[PDB]
């Protein structure tokens, strides 16, 4: 082991995350992306199907690493004193779907419809696997430029999913459901279709539809770009007040709006130029 195995390229972000670099796997070239998390700043601790101490980060990973595209795949990850060092696969070329909506504006249905669609897929491998994300939201998706893949990252406010309560959170305020901005309490699915709610409409918008406490208790949608009106709907769904009155990721993807959408290759093709 150790780092005489990856080449350490540019800097490609820091935050509540850590610090991520872009590598260079010397062994075959492929490229990859080295997280450093210190431990001192790491709340959520597990351990291995197999029994070692680890951030619950790591568990969550290895939980979801799979042949499954629409997830960051976990290649190897090494303990160091003070923090843990995450070695992930990297898209070549990538961008973010932050920067994106950020550069391109509000997205087109069509694009929306076919990014949203793999937002579902890959939540759902997540929650097939027993974890549960707690950060959607459009700084943790990539895009794969040239497959037109999206794919869900940063696992680092994740839990095991279960069925009762949480009474935990250290996502995104912005994305996150009335129900923990009053009662500091949600169940994880609902809360998830919340933010899928939020993220929808920060695509076909262009930005989150909240940035106030009152403005999520109150949860008046209010669109400020041309959206269709079975999108509208789906994204009001999304963003019902009661978490019971949010739809199941069946209702979303049986969504009218959710129909006949483009394959990820199409995607490219068509709006990322590719
Ligand atoms: O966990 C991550 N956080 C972040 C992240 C997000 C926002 C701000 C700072 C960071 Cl380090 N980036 C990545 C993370 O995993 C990645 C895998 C490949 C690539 Br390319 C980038 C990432």
């Amino acid at each position: 082991p150790l780092e005489s195995q990856y080449q350490v390229g540019p800097l490609l972000g820091s935050g509540g995350s850590g610090s991520v670099y872009s590598g260079i796997r010397v062994s075959d070239n492929l490229p990859v992306a080295i997280k450093h998390v210190e431990k001192d700043r790491i709340s959520d601790w597990g351990e291995l199907p197999n029994g070692t101490r680890v951030p619950m980060e790591v568990v969550l990973l290895k939980k979801v690493s799979s042949g499954f595209s629409g997830v960051i795949r976990l290649l190897d990850w090494f303990e160091r004193p003070d923090s843990f060092v995450l070695i992930l696969e990297r898209p070549e070329p990538v961008q973010d779907l932050f920067d994106f909506i950020t550069e391109r504006g509000a997205l087109q249905e069509e694009l929306a419809r076919s990014f949203f669609w793999q937002v579902l897929e890959a939540v759902r491998h997540c929650h097939n696997c027993g974890v549960l994300h707690r950060d959607i939201k459009d700084e943790n998706i990539l895009i794969d430029l040239n497959r037109g893949e999206l794919k869900l990252i940063d696992f680092g406010s994740g839990a095991l999913l279960k069925d009762t309560v949480y009474t935990d959170f250290d996502g995104t305020r912005v994305y996150s459901p009335p129900e923990w901005i009053r009662y500091h309490r949600y169940h994880g699915r609902s809360a998830a279709v919340w933010s899928l709610g939020i993220l929808l409409y920060d695509m076909v918008c262009g930005d989150i539809p909240f940035e106030h406490d009152e403005e999520i208790i109150r949860g008046q949608v209010f669109f400020r770009q041309r959206v269709s009106s079975e999108c509208q709907h789906l994204i009001r769904w999304c963003l019902a007040l009661r978490p019971s009155d949010r739809p199941t990721f069946e209702e979303i993807q049986n969504h009218p709006w959710m129909q006949d959408v483009l394959l990820p290759q199409e995607t490219a093709e068509i709006h990322l130029h590719s």
